[PDB]
């Protein structure tokens, strides 16, 4: 039941590390036994209780405390798993790849250092939630919008660092980053970009500074602990019009994707708009048992009944227009005209929706940066479960979108799960995120889910498709798919890992990076 | 006369390396003795003939040749200076920081691998010029625009890697980079992003791939040799209207900058528009001798004559509108109304310019990505010179812009040069590039220029202002300005440098990064 020590670390070295942590942060902020529960992955996959088990957690309240924790980790060989808020649900929560790792929980580092209206940026510590930043802005009356993922309880910092996405024009969270403070694995502190200039007034204004542009190496990484991050924020626009376009046929995603490509590449679709499958959208407001008594995935009659009941299609394109009315009118003509000849297509603004509790009314808040927790509802689809994200990247091409749709949905449904797919529209790509809802308390369901997930990764890789982000359980497996020139890129990451973190004390296994002591 | 050997490298070691280079590339493509002259800085600053002298150059035609050159460099400890085209004029040309370095000239690697109209991207080798990419697009009738710096003979790759800028909405060249192939300092080759996925179709569509985001560490860097690079390209817009707004008073730049800020942060100003001083703009079509017979910088009465003769201001704001006419009309109303109340303001479209050879008619081409060589015209201003760029970063704030103007123009004029100032508007910053035109053939003028440059650096840094880019001569001095926490950031760069390049054979001194054998 209890976590094992990490390999190569004695009870004495662990015990000396945890006493030193308690001196740095205070005894109230070192969590070791009954108190480790929140750091376990909430959505279990393994049936092996020795896997992904944190030994303890430590909750610092300053950069100095993070530095001291990292120095102690080096002294005793005790590996850390840094998290900003640790809400990485469906990718492991706050749990580490390697059992015995100590979570470094930066929740209590929740200072909003600055929100600047005139330049549209925030400078935040890692414990700052989307709810907290949003509330600060509303309280101060600042004419800025934030960009939120579906769950507002996450970290502005942590989500961006994991290459997270939201649903406004600022939906590429890491792309909006500007300036960061990093505790390097030796416990030294650096500031990137203009933050390296003493007395600067440009840390959050100009990304590069001078010399190598290194901010990105601390994203999806174990090269450092990020303790402050700047992020650009969108000025409140002069107008906002959310829309939903629904498609009748699963096979419409091919032509729909062809039509989205020129609109997104030219920026006529201004936001990280989405195309969401029926069940993902139905599960926000309904449960399977309201339409079907069976244990399988839904049959076609059930899909069609849900579509007619909820005014949803098999595919649901949710986007928004932003700016002065004459600009929004022009963009709407180009978007509407692109879809208007597909048989079965329907166009909605919010005023056109029948239900008070409705997909479009919900996503209208998301696409103006309003944090919420409504998306958690899809976990009740089959009575209450966990989820995991299978998140391959696609070109914005109909051939690829319908290929991935067919490959993923056929397998998910074969293993007894409904298909719940998001196509998140990036600058030149789709993130295809399949959320697989399963009973995480049931060892037989966990076994099927694990087998299915390995199949989806292998079949996607055999088609030249890689994941952008993954669960702690599969980080090695995904690294091994990026194998060009005999794993050349991971050999370079391991070179950088050994130089910055020779003792391998930061997040062993994050993104399949281990360091020389554990390779 | 001849370059010295690099310190620590024997005549035998150099001779053995150069013979091995000739076996790799062919004896015709190793340049020594008289064939070295194009690799010298054309715009000399030092009065010491032993400084910034390349020993030789080698001109490979494939990534494989680049890899074998790098392996031989490691074997003999012979340092390389990689350039894509080596047209870095005003920052050293192709010349190295450290005398005795061999230039690794990638001009002959000039394949356009792909230009993709429907996804708006190109994949290019380092030798591809902006002319070549532009001409390929026009010949194939592809509906794409490129983004050019003022000089079209530079490298799409090399300019981006040095954080170069241009004048369309795609003006931040490095920001539009997607996917690269790098020869690491050990001679191994890696592909970043989705390039690491065998059989991918997403290298130029999704920046990150999976894991640490490293593309940035190879910009303004000596961490590797970039051999292929993707870049996003703008779809040809539905319309295009370039404009010039002129201001009568040198002090107008304070209020003008205050008004530019909200327009830029909200994206109403769609491109990397520019505010250029009178002399920089006058010098595109006139010489000082046509207005003034005096020895040094122009007096106020001569400025007023020039302004009325050319329809220029003390400050000239050159931008463009892009997209459908209703969009261009809406953005123009916001831009025009922001400046309308400034005494002495004048607004011009191309049809309003009375000169046939004119600043606006020239920059109208630049702001739709037409490569040209007309910007060298300003070098005629005082009878023929070279130039160096003093390039501090500023907030988009009136107070900062007028402070930098006063600091820089005072000192430049005091040392006998005219002030020629560009404020290139980025997303949240101004790049303030002062081009100092000087008689590069005169040791007394080079001594004044060198002393002036040192003063501009030290005075800017005393005000918390750092340069985004600099000349080879000043790379150490600029690195030493980014000194926060006892030079913490450069200690990290040196850690990564020693891990990737233990022999220190890539570009010692680039961005003030030397490697353990030479610091
Ligand atoms: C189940 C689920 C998940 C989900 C979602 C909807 C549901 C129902 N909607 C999402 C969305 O729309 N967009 C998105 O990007 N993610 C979405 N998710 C996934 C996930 O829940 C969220 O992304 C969530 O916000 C992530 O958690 P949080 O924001 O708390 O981030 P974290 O756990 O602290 O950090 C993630 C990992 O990054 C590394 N890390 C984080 N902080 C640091 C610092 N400061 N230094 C170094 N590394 C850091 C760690 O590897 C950490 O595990
Ligand atoms: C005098 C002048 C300069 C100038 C300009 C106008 C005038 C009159 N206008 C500019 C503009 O509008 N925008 C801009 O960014 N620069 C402008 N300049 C400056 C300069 O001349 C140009 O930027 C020019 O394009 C740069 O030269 P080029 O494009 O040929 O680039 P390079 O010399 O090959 O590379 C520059 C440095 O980067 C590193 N490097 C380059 N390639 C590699 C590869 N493949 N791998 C690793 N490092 C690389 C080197 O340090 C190289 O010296
Ligand atoms: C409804 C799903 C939203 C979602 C978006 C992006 C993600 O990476 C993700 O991971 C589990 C979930
Ligand atoms: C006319 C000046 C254009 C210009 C722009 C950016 C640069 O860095 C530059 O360097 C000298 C020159």
């Amino acid at each position: 039941m209890a976590a094992p020590l990490p390999e190569g670390v004695s009870a004495e070295a662990m015990s000396s590390a945890l006493d030193r942590f308690a001196r740095i942060v205070g005894a109230d902020w070192v969590f070791t036994e009954d108190k480790i529960t929140p750091y376990e992955d909430p959505y279990t996959i393994s049936n092996d209780e020795t896997e992904h088990r944190p030994y303890a957690a430590v909750a610092p309240a300053s950069t100095e405390e993070v530095q001291e924790i990292v120095r102690v980790a080096n002294e005793f060989g005790v590996p850390l798993w840094p998290v900003s808020r640790g809400k990485n649900f469906a990718y492991g929560g706050a749990a580490p790849v390697m059992s015995g790792t100590v979570v470094l929980d930066m929740n209590r580092m929740n200072r909003i250092l600055e929100v600047n209206e005139e330049f549209g940026y925030a400078l935040v510590e890692p414990g700052v939630s989307y709810f907290e930043l949003y509330d600060y802005i509303q309280e101060k009356g600042l004419k800025l919008w934030i960009d939120v993922p579906d769950l507002g309880w996450g970290s502005v910092v942590g989500n961006a660092l994991d290459h997270g996405i939201g649903y406004t024009p600022y939906g590429d969270h890491f792309a909006m980053q500007c300036g960061m403070e990093v505790v390097l694995p030796n416990g030294e502190v650096v500031r990137t970009g203009m933050g390296a200039m003493p007395g600067n007034n440009t840390w959050q204004l100009f990304k590069y500074g001078y010399g190598p542009y290194v901010d990105g190496i601390f994203s999806q990484s174990n090269f450092g602990v990020v303790t402050k991050m700047g992020i650009w924020l969108m000025p409140e626009p002069a107008g906002y019009r959310p829309y939903l376009i629904t498609f009748e046929n699963e096979d419409d995603i091919e032509t729909v994707t062809e039509r989205l490509r020129p609109l997104k590449v030219a920026g006529v679709i201004q936001n990280g708009a989405t195309v969401r499958s029926l069940v993902l959208d139905a599960a926000i407001t309904r449960t399977k048992s309201q339409y079907y008594d069976g244990d399988g995935p839904i049959p076609p009659s059930v899909a069609k009944t849900m579509m007619a009941d909820l005014d949803l299609g098999m595919w649901n394109f949710c986007g928004a227009l932003y700016g002065p009315p004459p600009v929004m009118d022009t963009l709407w003509t180009a978007i509407r005209d692109s879809f208007a000849d597909i048989p079965g297509v329907k166009f909605y603004f919010p005023e056109d929706r029948r239900h008070k509790v409705d997909l479009l009314l919900h996503r209208a808040e998301t696409m103006k940066g309003v944090p919420k927790l409504t998306e958690f509802n899809f976990l009740n689809w089959d009575g209450g479960g966990g989820h995991v994200g299978f998140s391959p990247v696609s070109p914005i091409t109909g051939k690829d979108a319908i290929k991935q749709y067919n490959m993923v949905s056929s397998r998910v449904r074969e293993y007894g799960f409904d298909y719940m797919g998001l196509l998140a529209i990036g600058w030149r790509d789709l993130h295809h995120v399949t959320v697989i809802v399963y009973d995480k308390t049931d060892p037989d369901e966990r076994k099927k889910l694990d087998e299915l997930f390995n199949i989806l990764v292998d079949e996607a890789a055999a088609e030249g498709y890689g994941e952008y982000r993954t669960h702690i359980r599969y980080m090695d497996r995904i690294a091994k798919t990026y194998s060009w020139n005999d794993n050349a890129l991971w050999k370079m990451h391991e070179t950088i890992k050994d130089a910055l973190d020779p003792n391998g004390i930061l997040a062993p296994g994050k993104s399949g990076i281990w360091g020389k002591n554990r390779r």
